[PDB]
């Protein structure tokens, strides 16, 4: 599924991401924009052989099982395919664990490079939320 901007903000708010670990909703929308262009089916292979999955491009090295990442962990206890669903619950629940891991949203390199310090509230402006 390719979400609309305000549609994702609304879904993310419902699943409890708004201000989760101090990160306003716009940070999460921005992160998803640049990770996946709001497409739940986004996948991208990493140089190390791991793969990134879903709207927030969660990686198989640590967080999900895809059966093809030697030596990796599955800390969200899910198949990486669950991160591709039109239903964002698995992605949100795993994002919550990742953002709690010590480095906050810096865990998402694109959030740090493209969202961090910017007017992130712009990503939710005009939305009924
Ligand atoms: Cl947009
Ligand atoms: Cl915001
Ligand atoms: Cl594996
Ligand atoms: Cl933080
Ligand atoms: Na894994």
């Amino acid at each position: 599924k390719v979400f609309g901007r305000c549609e994702l903000a609304a879904a993310m708010k419902r699943h409890g991401l708004d201000n989760y670990r101090g990160y306003s909703l716009g940070n999460w929308v921005c992160a998803a924009k640049f990770e996946s262009n709001f497409n739940t089916q986004a996948t991208n292979r990493n140089t190390d052989g791991s793969t990134n999955y879903g709207i927030l491009q969660i990686n198989s090295r640590w967080w999900c099982n895809d059966g093809r990442t030697p030596g990796s962990r599955n800390l969200c206890n899910i198949p990486c395919s669950a991160l591709l669903s039109s239903d964002i619950t698995a992605s949100v629940n795993c994002a919550k664990k990742i953002v709690s891991d010590g480095n906050g949203m810096n865990a998402w390199v694109a959030w740090r490079n493209r969202c961090k310090g910017t007017d992130v509230q712009a990503w939710i402006r005009g939305c009924r939320l």
